[PDB]
């Protein structure tokens, strides 16, 4: 319906301008004589930029070796996190940790940070010990005992950092940090370490007679 | 009204400049003699870029096979999630899970991650068991019993990961994870598994005599 | 005032450079002799890009048929949601559900997902049943009764999905999902179905003697 | 101080390269002989793009008529909301509802959704009735009475939608919607309608003996 | 160290390709004979775009008069809010309301909304009266008394809007709006008006015997 | 491995097309005869744009003087906040208030707002006095006493604004503002003023017998 | 399947237009005779921009020295934070503090702020002392004692700032700041200082007999 409107308006204006009035002079204006092939050729290479970008980065990642097949990857700027299964010239395929596929233009990789935890040395452990303002006295001996517990712990890479320190206050909690690594990289082993650690911690706290700290409040009634 | 203003100002300036004063010299400045067809031709191919991009990516997805018809898709960077019903040269049509249609320029796909859970191997299960700080003693035996329960569970792909581990503390809760897959991909079967699982879990907890953990607080009165 | 500054500085520098000193040589530098028409012509087609984009997409949506007049539309990437009332070559007009007008450049549509619920097959129903941790025992029989209730329900498209399953825990609630469609698309009919459904649900729960679940907490006093 | 550094380094390198050593050959490299006028002319039309865009869209909105003077406008993608007071070729002026002025490049409008509630037909009313889980029994009769109240209400456009339906559960509340329009567009009249409506509603609820619902919780003590 | 690597690899490949093997043919490839001045000249005008944009918009704001010196400005899209102290060709200087300076490229202004409250007519007043669900009966007489109080108030521009209406429910509160302007623009006068207003309001409420509404909740114990 | 695939596919197609079939005609297509130096030269000046932008803005900030060495700077659009230590042609170096270094492309500055609190006149003070709804009566005398306290305060620039006014209600609090400047700019002096001020305020409140306001709530039990 | 559609439609239209009708005239339109090599050559240098950008910035960071190997880095605009292990011409490699690798295009660095805490002078300490409104009297003597404690503290760089001042009120807390540096940069030493500090603080508070402040509320019952 609307192209009828466009064509009818153009046909109306032209036929009226050339029947009511009629052109004494002659204009040489050809809608189709314009040889300017050049325009579409020009337009070819511009139009296809994502694909062109993909082949370049595919080549480079075929030479540059950020990651390899079967390596756990993550990105900190995009939700791109799994294991490589394949490369392509333009895009790769990842199995997510949902055992699901992920198809990805590689041109993305050119301007984005990239991480390979499957290349890493070790895994990390951190926690925060919510302790009560009541328990302020015993903090140093708790921490020190705690540091010793980790230092006598086998699964740790003692040559990596080991930090046990009351770093900050908080709302109704006195938060001691933890920062320890494992000389393993096996997820399950790391978690077993984490578990036994937390348990030994709790043993230590409750052995010192102090207690952890929920959120807390102070009320005035009426 | 305003084109009257523009045209009147131009006509005023010109007619005044050419009647009050009048040009002794002669300037050859033609508003219409400029042959530069070239400009509009140039402008053609630039103006139509989204459409041009759509045809290219349509061709490529006709060759490249990220997804196929009738496959559940999702994206992690856009709310694009349903089942394909059709392809076009430029855009496709998805039925959402609202049984609603979705029309989409394919040029988008060129620079965006893509997922095909309908191609996947399996489905996933995870949970977090909110346990009370009181219940710290029984955690290992609970977990181990729990691990055994899953390992004796039929619907699981035991060859896929099976992680039951106290991964973190929290506000008033001791959170044990769960990470288990199903050798099925049928949504309803997966959910039935999930249901029976949760029930067996609860049985296990309350059989151990411990209890789950709501949010909790500690109050000081006046 | 400030053009006085610009012109005065230029006039000062020039008149001083040509009166204190005066140019022995002769430079042929003409501020106006530059024939380069080419620049403004070039600038014409570039300057007007939004309008140019609008006409193209207007043509395509006149050929491509994402939506039609009088169809409820929504977008998931922009707050664009109403019923079409009109097309234009460049922009359309929507009545929002406020019975208000909305004027829109069509060039937008080229690079944006689009939805036509007024083309859909059916409408959807979902809910989440907040149940108490106390009520863990009766969950399966509740669900099953509930599934039967829907299956014996007339207004449902039983050939579409029907999922009743305890999908997740939560803070102080055991959340059973619901996922059911209606073979209607009439908003009001859909809502009447929804209403009667919720009522039958509540009847079922309270007939089983269990109860729903508010948010809950656990307090320790002093 | 720093241009002394730049010029001194260049002068040092050159004078040393041409006094310690001295050029046997002769290079014809002129810092100023480059006739390439072309560069600045090129740069003219590119540099001024926002202004160029403003004039185009000013013309089009002088032809295209999204809005008119004295019309309440809003945008859903930008905080642009008031009444037009003026047009310009490039920008317009809005009085906000703070009785404050707003000056705006019109080029913005080319690629942005636009709304004219001052062109609308009617105004809207919606609410959500927080009812208690206790009150589940009386919901249908409440709703139906409520629907009748609106239907017997004069200021309503009964030919527009009238939806009164229990659409969703919530945290400690059973939320019934409302969706009704007014055949007026006068803000104050609309509000008077809204007020009397809410009052009649409350009368209806408390006449049925049920009650509304605050947020609520369930506590376990120690 | 690394340029040694680059240069050494290039020198190694070349010297090996021209000593182990040696070129029978002769290639005329000159790293420096390329006359293409054109490239750097081209690059000049492109490189300096922000500065070029600043001069243009500086000229226009020297002609276009969005704001003037000493005028309070704000933007709704950027945290740009103070009083002008100066103009420049490219950038201006604002004193913030911290009595601090702010230096700003003017090119920004070309594509951004702009506001001049220092040009305004009047200032605004709004509030929301949190009333209890208990107090539903007295709402109309309260509002009406309240409307009268404002109407008999001197500092108001009664010819501007005056809206006192129960616009919405809320969590544990019945929220009546306020919308009134002052025929002044002096900040301090406006605030004195606001203060005395709020006081008269409170007098009115507590004179009617009703009361305001905090957040509230409803508890079920165990 | 994959370049073997690319090269092998090309070699396979070509050798098969030229051995199974063989070209009767002769095509003059040279992969290397293309003289188009022009492409890489073109590409030079485009590729290096960030660096080019940095030198320009470095020159301008060497002429334009937004900031100087040793001046506290901040930006409202980026977390760029410290003291200048150095300029470069392309980038500068800031010491943050962590006594840490910050290296920055200057091209950024071209299109970003900029602030120099180290150039300012004075520092600012503001607060909000949470008062209880009970205390509504005494507000004016409190404020007035408070205004007098500041007016008799030495360290204030009384010629700058001094606003003490009940500006808004809130959840369980009646919030009076404060807006006062110091004729100093020394951080520590400003803070000492702030401290003594707050103390005098508290003295004033508790001398009037009223009290501040925490968050508050209203409970209904069962 | 779909290329069959495209090719079949084109073949159908052409063969029908040239068999049903047949071209009396002769058009010289060659799909392959277009010599315009120029297009792909043009497209080469444009397509590869990320890589080109990487080499430039690699060179510059090889000359410009923001950071060096083994230096802790962070960015305030991206989650880019670890220790350098390597440089490349285009990208570098960071070990995160997870002992994980990070591969990064250097072109990013050109337009982004950068920080080198491993180059810093010192580390920082800050805290906020939540004190009760009850404790308003003792604030100055507490602060002053506290200032003295730090001033007599060895590990501090007393020549750097030392600020102890009641800077703000808050919800149920009177918040005194802390701002002190350490003449060390060793993480663990800094934390040991922090720990002993916090302890001395607590000693000071509880020695003054006042107490810290949790969140607090004020309740009205029914």
């Amino acid at each position: 319906x609307x192209x009828x409107x466009x064509x009818x308006x153009x046909x109306x204006x032209x036929x009226x301008x050339x029947x009511x009035x009629x052109x004494x002079x002659x204009x040489x204006x050809x809608x189709x004589x314009x040889x300017x092939g050049g325009i579409g050729g020009l337009a070819v290479g511009m139009a296809g930029k994502d694909i062109l970008s993909n082949f370049f980065s595919g080549i480079m990642l075929y030479f540059d070796r950020p990651f390899s097949i079967g390596d756990w990857i993550r990105s900190p700027d995009r939700n791109i996190e799994g294991t490589v299964a394949e490369i392509g010239w333009r895009i790769t395929k990842i199995t997510t940790f949902d055992n699901r596929p992920l198809y990805v233009p590689n041109s993305l990789f050119s301007s984005i940070s990239v991480e390979n935890p499957g290349r890493m040395t070790n895994r990390r452990i951190t926690t925060t010990i919510g302790l009560r303002y009541e328990d302020a006295a015993k903090v140093g001996v708790i921490v020190e005992a705690v540091r010793e517990m980790l230092k006598n712990h086998p699964a740790i890479d003692q040559r990596q950092t080991l930090l046990v320190y009351f770093n900050q206050f908080a709302d109704s909690s006195l938060n001691i940090m933890v920062y320890c690594f494992t000389k393993t990289t096996v997820w399950a082993e790391w978690l077993a370490a984490q578990q036994d650690v937390y348990l030994k911690i709790i043993d230590i706290v409750q052995s010192h007679g102090a207690d952890f700290a929920f959120p807390s409040q102070t009320l005035y009634m009426d």
